[PDB]
Parts: C-alpha cells; structure tokens; sequence
C-alpha cells in the first residue's frame, strides 16, 4: 500500500485507508449486487472494501476488483480487503480452513485484514445460524485465546497481513493482550459506533493499547429487518445533524461521516445509490470546528441498532458489561 493514501498506521506496520465500502447487501438483494456496487465504489476512490464469510458476497467482491486490475484502474497492492471468520468456525483447528475458503472464493493469495467477527461460538457446519426446534440459535464453547492463537498461524503463513477483533468488550480484549505467549495484538477492534453511541470509553481504551477502532452502523445501519428494531429512530433524521449540514453547506451523512475521522476512527459505509457513494468522498474535504464536534458529542444516547439480541442468552455475549 502506497503509504499516500488517507491512511492509518496498525500496530504490525500496515497501512489502513481510513474510509472503507462495506459489503454486506439489504436481505432482498442478490449477493451479485455486490459486484455493481464494488465497481462503482472503486471507480469513485474507495480502495478499503470490509466483507465476511457470512455476507456471502466474497467472491462477488473479489470478481469486481479483479476486474478493476484488468483494466488498469488498482493493483492488488493498493486494495485494502478484510474478511471475518464466522461464530461457526472459530475453533482453532477450523480457523485457516474457513480463511483458505474465502481466498478460494475471492481468487486471492491473500487478505490485508482478517477478524473474529463475534467473541461468540456456534455448532459447527455449513449453516451460519444453527437453531433448535424452538428457533433459537446453538451456541458451542470455544476457548478465544486459542482461536486468537489460529489467527497468529494464518498471518505467519502469509494468508493475511494483519489479524484482529470484532464486537469486542473492554474485558474481551484484556484476555487476549494478557495472554501467555502473545505474538501479535489485535490491529482494531470492528464496533458499532455514530453519533447516538459514541463509545467513548471503548475509543480511549483502544488507542491507549494502539488498538484503531473500525466503525460501522455511522449512518444508523441498513436497518435489517431481522436485526435492527424498526421502531428505533432513524440517525439521518436527527434534527441537530439536518441543522449542521445546513451550517456547513454538506449533508447529514457527511456530518456523520466527518465527525468519526475527527476522532481518530475508521469509517465504512454502504449505498446503494451511485450519487450518493460519490458523495460519501467528499468527507476529505471538509472540518467540523471544536465546539460543533462537543454539540455532537451530546447527542450521545446509547442507542444500539445492532445488539445482537438472538446471541443475548450466550455467556461471551459482548454487550452486557458497561464497555
Ligand atoms: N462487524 C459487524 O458486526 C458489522 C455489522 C453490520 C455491518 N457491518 C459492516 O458495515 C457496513 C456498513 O453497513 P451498515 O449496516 O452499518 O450501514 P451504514 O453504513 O450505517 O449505512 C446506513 C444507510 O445509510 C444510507 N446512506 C449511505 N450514504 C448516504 C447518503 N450520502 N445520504 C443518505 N443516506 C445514505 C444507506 O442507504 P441507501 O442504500 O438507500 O443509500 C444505508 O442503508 C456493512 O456493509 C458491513 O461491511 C459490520
Ligand atoms: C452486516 C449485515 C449482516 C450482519 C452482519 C454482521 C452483523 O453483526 C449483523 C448483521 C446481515 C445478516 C447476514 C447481512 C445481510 C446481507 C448481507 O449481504 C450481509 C449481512
């Protein structure tokens, strides 16, 4: 990676770009939207994609920034790519299987960045969300210190640059910094995080352990119907955000956008609009002032979107305990 991209330095050497494209679709699309999308993101100047094994949008990804090298528009070297290894597939012996899966997929020799997507394991096989008879989700017991070993093995052997975490705690991360005979940290820890739910406790302890904090749900999330309460405010609606986009002659989203640069997190997003994926790149070219980033800091009301409420009852179940 070219060290002059809008970028963030990791804690292993490796450059982040520091607004990323993600790829996980609304449930009525097809995975091959993907694609479309991947196309035109690249083609507006996102060079940092987020997927996981579980989007099932991998190879669709994979095939639209091949094509894009193709055609002479990004090397590999300058495609920032991250993957997650599912709940079902964090058992340590099952880790480098499910990586090498999506490398197979996505027609790559490697990934730039690789997390455990939630500190939560389920029964093992094919299906991503194993439930009962009753309907409700089989959980199975790992021990994450020897997963977290298994991502170590999988960056020695080449098969990603940088490993780290996803929807962690404040006492999840400690387990794996204070593990006996730790190689690598994790890079960043992959949280939700906007305006409503500002993680400030989260954020501070991150950096003072040189952990970056990746954002998602910076636009109050896609909304998906199985995840995310529908009687929830809609962030983009929120009339401070209208008022100060009015301010600074720019949008709610850039807002949003601009005010979670400002304190040192990477961002992702998803559209499904051309414009507004355009759009969504004119966040370099503006400043929020001091006293506009502490109003916005008021709107903090913890509001979480994506709780995750059908893992509720599992005892690595991350959002209980305060940060
Ligand atoms: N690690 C995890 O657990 C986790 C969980 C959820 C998501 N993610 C990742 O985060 C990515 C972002 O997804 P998200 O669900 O969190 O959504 P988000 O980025 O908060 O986006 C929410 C909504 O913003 C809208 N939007 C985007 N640009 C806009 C603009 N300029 N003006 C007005 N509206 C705009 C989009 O609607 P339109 O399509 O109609 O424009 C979209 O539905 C995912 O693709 C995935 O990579 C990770
Ligand atoms: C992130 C979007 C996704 C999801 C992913 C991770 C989460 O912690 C919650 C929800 C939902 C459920 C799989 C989804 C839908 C479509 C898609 O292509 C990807 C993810």
């Amino acid at each position: 990676m070219n060290s002059k991209c809008h970028c963030v330095i990791l804690n292993d050497g490796n450059f982040i770009p520091v607004l990323g494209f993600g790829t996980a679709l609304p449930l009525e699309c097809p995975k091959s939207k993907a694609k479309e999308l991947t196309k035109i993101a690249i083609d507006a100047g996102f060079h940092h994609f987020d997927s996981a094994s579980v989007y099932n949008t991998e190879d669709h990804v994979g095939e639209a920034i091949r094509s894009k090298i193709a055609d002479g528009t990004v090397r590999r070297e300058d495609i920032f790519y991250t993957s997650k290894v599912w709940c079902t597939s964090l058992h340590p012996e099952l880790v480098r299987a499910s990586l090498e899966r999506s490398l197979q997929k996505l027609q790559f020799d490697y990934v730039d960045l690789y997390l455990i997507h939630y500190p939560m394991a389920l029964k093992p096989g094919e299906e991503n969300f194993p439930v009962d008879e009753h309907g409700k989700l089989i959980f199975d017991r790992v021990d994450l210190c020897a997963t977290w070993e298994a991502m170590e093995k999988c960056k020695d052997a080449g098969l990603t640059k940088s490993i780290g975490v996803s929807n962690f705690n404040y006492r999840q991360l400690e387990m794996i910094l204070n593990k006996p005979g730790l190689k690598y940290k994790p890079v960043c820890n992959q949280v939700e995080c906007h305006p409503y739910l500002n993680q400030m406790k989260l954020l501070d302890f991150c950096k003072s352990k040189d952990i970056v904090l990746v954002a998602y749900g910076v636009l109050g999330t896609q909304r998906y119907p199985p995840w995310v309460d529908q009687n929830s405010p809609v962030l983009l609606d929120e009339p401070v955000l209208g008022s100060m986009a009015k301010k600074y002659n720019r949008t709610p989203a850039l807002i949003a956008l601009r005010y979670q640069l400002q304190r040192g997190i990477v961002v992702l997003n998803t559209s499904l609009k051309e414009e507004r994926i355009k759009e969504n790149m004119q966040v370099f070219e503006f400043q929020l002032s001091s006293e506009d980033m502490k109003v916005l800091d008021g709107l903090n009301r913890n509001m979480r979107y994506i709780p995750a409420a059908i893992f509720k009852g599992h005892p690595n179940w991350p959002f209980l305990d305060e940060y």
